[PDB]
Parts: C-alpha cells; sequence; structure tokens
C-alpha cells in the first residue's frame, strides 16, 4: 500500500533525519517533499509502524491517507 | 552527571525535535545550542540510554564527554 504523511520538516537536515530512520526501518520505498512537508511511503508495514517510526524523530507527524 | 553531545542540527526545527525526544524519555535537564550543534544533558540516565534516545532523531550524534 502507499501511505502519505505530513511531517514538519524545515531544512534539508530535517529531510536527512527522516531518511535515516526510514532506512533503518527497512521494507519501505519513500519519497520526501521538503517544501510541502510531506512523506510518501510504499510499504507492507502497517500504518501504525510507519507512524511510530516517523514520530520517533520528535517531529510533528500526521496521516494524509492512502493512495 | 552532566553529559555533552554533538548533534548535527541545522535549523530550529532540528533543535525542537531533540527537545521532544528528550522530554519523552524524561528525567532530564538539558540545553540545546543550535549554532554550536551541542546538546548538554544533566540526568541520572546512563550514557547509553541518552545516546540511544538522541539517535532516534535520525541525526548524527557523537559523545563529547562528561562532568
Ligand atoms: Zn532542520
Amino acid at each position: 500500500p502507499k501511505h502519505e504523511f505530513s511531517v514538519d520538516m524545515t531544512c534539508g537536515g530535517c529531510a536527512e533525519a527522516v531518511s535515516r530512520v526510514l532506512n533503518k526501518l527497512g521494507g519501505v520505498k519513500y519519497d520526501i517533499d521538503l517544501p510541502n512537508k510531506k512523506v510518501c511511503i510504499e510499504s507492507e508495514h502497517s500504518m501504525d509502524t510507519l507512524l511510530a517510526t516517523l514520530k520517533k524523530t520528535g517531529k510533528t507527524v500526521s496521516y494524509l491517507g492512502l493512495e
């Protein structure tokens, strides 16, 4: 499935941090849109797991839905 | 014990995210210095707990020392 998240990133270092935690999770194909504060993740991992992984960063995260 | 870490923060959002993962751990008093990319932490938590907590940001972290 393909999920979209809102993630409050401000600089390219913020985007790098999201990339690093998602790399560490594994089993994801992701695309980070820094100026629109959006992260799109294609994964077999549950929405819960993706959301928990993103919130681990200490950034503000919410769910923009499927597809 | 007062621990000192290097954390590669490059914007104020990077710094706030550090403060939220530390708030989540709890039992910490801290100072985050953005231009010098340093986080000082007074805590009874072990060095390894603090290090692991900071690494959840997805940022590059290293240990500077202890007082
Ligand atoms: Zn940043």
